[PDB]
């Protein structure tokens, strides 16, 4: 079965380009606009924008993992996103960094 | 403790981080070439070498990153100051 991928963001061409550099067979990945889990969710793309001021990813998890996109860079934003338990990546983030940062991610979890 | 491994001659950073860090729970010292972690500049990483680590970059390259997540890396791109790297440590060892 294929890992699952929800991305939560406004960037339907990201989304599109990204999952046909994914191969289906291993990745299957859908779009919220929403900050949201699913059941089958392994992992949560989510834009800081979407994401929820409050929210954690905890040391003992047992919910989807979140990896987070950041339009900008900024310490504290950076530091608060680490220690509420979310790794991230800056932009500029093309389809091929997503393609394998997801890959990556899921790899090593 | 976890030992943390800086490969960097960011010295400024070293010490400023390590101090950040509780000396209890993780045990930082430097190297100068490439642990329970290592963070090791792009600058004195292999090249051709795929992880068994987080890399720093002083700046963005669609190519290299494409590379380095290729290759199993992590990486945060400067600006990188203490408090960022003493999160990110911390983040990625519990």
């Amino acid at each position: 079965g294929p890992k699952h991928v929800l991305l939560v963001s406004e960037h339907w061409d990201l989304f599109f380009q990204t999952k046909e550099l994914l191969n289906p067979e291993e990745y299957r990945c859908t779009i919220g606009q929403q900050y949201k889990q699913e059941l089958s969710a392994d992992l949560v793309v989510c834009e800081y924008s979407l994401l929820p001021r409050e929210i954690r990813s905890p040391k003992s998890l047992e919910g989807s993992f979140v990896l987070v996109l950041l339009d900008f860079f900024d310490e504290e934003t950076s530091v608060d996103l680490l220690d509420r338990g979310f790794w991230y990546l800056i932009r500029p983030i093309t389809p091929r960094i997503l393609k394998s940062a997801i890959s990556l991610f899921l790899s090593q979890h």
